[PDB]
């Protein structure tokens, strides 16, 4: 079915909770065994979402190559992403690590560091200029150059020190701030605005490595984020946009991490970011 009246469809008939059982039935599992192992214990933060073995990223390390990230890889659409958990008091330095060997130019944020009273993820970004920050294990680091903060996100410009090397790169972080702590947001309107704009910074295009995107476990949000994103570019690059089924793209996403879109509510708000989104395009 078309998307737009299949979504007034199972509004009508209240059936959102089934057609996302269906979707968690179907699903690939994949064996994720270098999570699992005792050393990588305190490298994740919960312990029902892993990389799976085939499609996670690995770190340039010999002793222990392990971070909880996965290449998402769309052939059709030719995107690329990197989802990751939110970084550990013990892992911000591989996530820096990570970004630098995968050459990525930007990092999408889809969370704030304190929810719901309970930190959700690391500080592990300078907030003054003046301060900068050193990770000795990875040997890198990390300066504030600039900080533009709007009424729904904000963007800082960040600058990247490989010390062994005194290579220096720019990284842009796009951070949306006003995420409910419960629920979903009520219009998607800032969350593609937030989109557009991340866009427009060539964060997403083929010449740099894949974007990286967080939030707290790095499905949820995050997958909204991606599938959002790939669902819009399929609409342009076919000639017939009506063909683009966003149950069907959710499952080949999945097939690169598990667990994405974590509520019946994300999948209905994927579904609404998606329908408004290809109105604004035209
Ligand atoms: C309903 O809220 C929105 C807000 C923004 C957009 C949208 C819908 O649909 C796709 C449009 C494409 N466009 C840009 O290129 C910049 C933002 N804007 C997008």
């Amino acid at each position: 079915m078309e998307m737009e009246k299949e979504f007034e469809q199972i509004d009508k008939s209240g059936s959102w909770a089934a057609i996302y059982q269906d979707i968690r039935h179907e699903a690939s599992d994949f064996p994720s065994r270098v999570a699992k192992l005792p050393k990588n214990k305190n490298r994740n933060r919960y312990r029902d979402v892993s990389p799976f073995d085939h499609s996670r990223i690995k770190l340039h390390q010999e002793d222990n190559d392990y971070i909880n990230a996965s290449l998402i890889k769309m052939e059709e659409a030719q995107r690329s992403y990197i989802l990751t958990q939110g970084p550990l008091p013990n892992t911000v330095g591989h996530f820096w690590e990570m970004v630098w060997e995968q050459k990525s130019r930007g990092v999408v944020m889809l969370n704030r560091v304190m929810e719901k009273g309970s930190l959700k993820c690391a500080q592990y970004w300078p907030q003054k200029e003046e301060k900068e920050m050193i990770f000795e294990d990875t040997n890198l680091k990390l300066t504030l150059i600039s900080e533009d903060i709007k009424s729904y996100y904000t963007v800082r410009q960040l600058e990247l020190e490989n010390l062994t090397t005194q290579e220096t790169r720019e990284i842009l972080h796009f951070h949306y701030t006003t995420w409910p702590d419960f629920g979903v947001p009520e219009s998607p309107a800032s969350f593609l605005n937030f989109l557009f704009k991340v866009r427009e910074s060539g964060s997403l295009s083929p010449e740099h490595g894949p974007v990286v995107v967080h939030c707290s476990a790095g499905i949820g949000r995050s997958g909204t984020f991606c599938l959002a994103d790939t669902c819009l570019l399929l609409m342009d690059k076919r000639k017939d946009p009506s063909s683009v089924d966003i149950k069907k793209v959710l499952l080949e996403m999945r097939k690169f991490r598990m667990g994405l879109i974590q509520t019946a509510d994300q999948l209905r708000f994927s579904y609404l970011a998606v329908i408004e989104g290809a109105k604004f395009i035209m």
